[PDB]
């Protein structure tokens, strides 16, 4: 099996309002005005499902399927019962509603993927089919998933979910996925995902980016929020900046980018904080970075 | 037909003494010592061949080939006869020898393809037949070149170049090329090749990065000296760089890494002038950056 990478369960609540610590210590609104927050950039949440109704999540989402033998299975219900998946959504893109909270990319849609089980595990067939399957759709005007983001592991170095991989990434997706807490090594080990570790607000603790991980406020079901600690809970930060990043860099480039270039705009928005490359990666997500650096010279 | 992208003659001298002002102000110096100033690296020079026995060159070049009619050809003659190539070889890598001049990686090695003719041009086939080469090349310790760079440009989409071009990149070459100023478009345009675009030292001005192309004082014919101006002479900054970049980054990371994380490495130390990226792409090289902006956050 492969499954959710463990975290730990800090809050259940029924109420917020707030943008969360972790969506502004990234520098998100400092670049929504040039980012538009995302719109037109769609984000493939491979998980447990979604709450699809939530008031934070219900008009940024807009599509999903459901890979899992859960609810029959029809394709057609991707609702969350597990709870994991509606917290990675809302950390990528709940709406400013003037309530609840507000994620990286409050103006991307996300289509949602569960290709994992209530008990947060799933058969590797379904990680296989649920990159393909991301990678394939494209909604009734044209639009597609440049962004694919999970925060699951497996012990496995399974060709077939390589091979997913590998297309994903020839055809211009940017393949996300938590840092394994080997166990949950793959997919994130592979050369080609973007593996992304954890730091708490603090900036305190094979890696390309750190984002913030513990204490993350979400979205969670019955319209609620929780807050949950550990690395599985940086990579949607990271998914939502990918949003950000696309549209900026395209903006400004006047050119469509690569999944290469695509990654090379998300680590020079990086910021070292002084540990280790293994630790690290090339630092933490400051997506204001490229500004902050303008003119400046010696 | 292919050819140099065209720059200005502006001097001939016959001896120096000095780091050339587009060598610092890169500066390349200041990471010489973590990168060991690009030793185990080797950069091929595809161009018009060069002095193989410059006072400045000789102990930095560890081997060549003339894949043209010019001497026969005779192709283990890849001597320069027109002065372009002598000059790249000079930025990418001249020696600290107490007097001349001395290169962006003062260690690395260069391999020589004389794939254009003293007229400063060559059959497209040529600069092909050049890629695949640097490529495939095993040294005499199983060495092989990670880096190939020139400044040409044609005016034809041949799908032989591409692949030639395709075919290095997914063997972890970076490829690194002029901006010409549609006639001297491939294979700059290409997407997978790193294309090169140059500024004056006071930094004014489908590329990547710039560096510095006005003014370049770099080794020449009969063991002299020139000095040109142009986009052409960019380009040999950021293969330099990139040696230099290699050892610094696969030492931080404890790993080999792929041409697609090498393409990172170079564009985050790119500090951006603040004209648009269409402009300048991801900014002007500077290969100190990742150190400058270590530490520092809002
Ligand atoms: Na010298």
């Amino acid at each position: 099996k492969f499954r959710l990478i463990p975290y730990k369960q800090v809050d259940k609540v029924s109420a917020l309002s707030e943008v969360p610590m972790g969506v502004e210590i990234v520098e998100a609104p400092a670049v929504w005005r040039a980012s538009a927050k995302g719109a037109g950039q769609i984000i493939g949440v491979i998980d447990t499902g979604c709450q699809v109704d939530h008031p934070d999540l219900a008009e940024r989402i807009i599509g999903g399927v459901n890979l899992t033998t859960d609810y029959g299975g029809d394709e057609t219900n991707f609702s969350d019962n597990n709870g994991h998946g509606t917290h990675v959504a809302g950390t990528v893109a709940a709406a400013e509603t003037g309530s609840g909270v507000v994620g990286v990319a409050p103006k991307a849609d996300l289509f949602i993927i569960k290709a994992l089980s209530g008990d947060g595990s799933g058969e590797m067939g379904w990680i296989a089919k649920a990159i393909r399957y991301a990678v394939d759709w494209r909604g009734p005007k044209g639009e597609q998933m440049r962004i694919i983001t999970m925060s699951l592991g497996g012990p496995t170095d399974s060709e077939e979910l390589h091979d997913a991989v590998k297309y994903a990434v020839s055809n211009n997706v940017s393949v996300v996925c938590a840092a394994g807490n080997n166990e949950f090594a793959y997919p994130a080990a592979y050369n080609e995902v973007i593996a992304v570790g954890a730091v708490d607000f603090d900036l305190r603790l094979e890696i390309d980016i750190v984002a913030p991980g513990v204490g993350i406020k979400s979205t969670y079901l019955d319209s609620g929020y929780a807050e949950l600690s550990g690395t599985a809970m940086a990579a949607p930060h990271v998914a939502g900046a990918l949003a950000l990043i696309i549209n900026l860099a395209e903006d400004a480039f006047k050119r469509s980018l690569s999944e290469t270039e695509i990654y090379a705009q998300l680590v020079r928005r990086a910021t070292p904080i002084g540990f280790t490359a293994q630790a690290e990666g090339n630092g933490f997500l400051t997506l204001d970075l490229v500004e902050r650096i303008t003119g400046q010279f010696t």
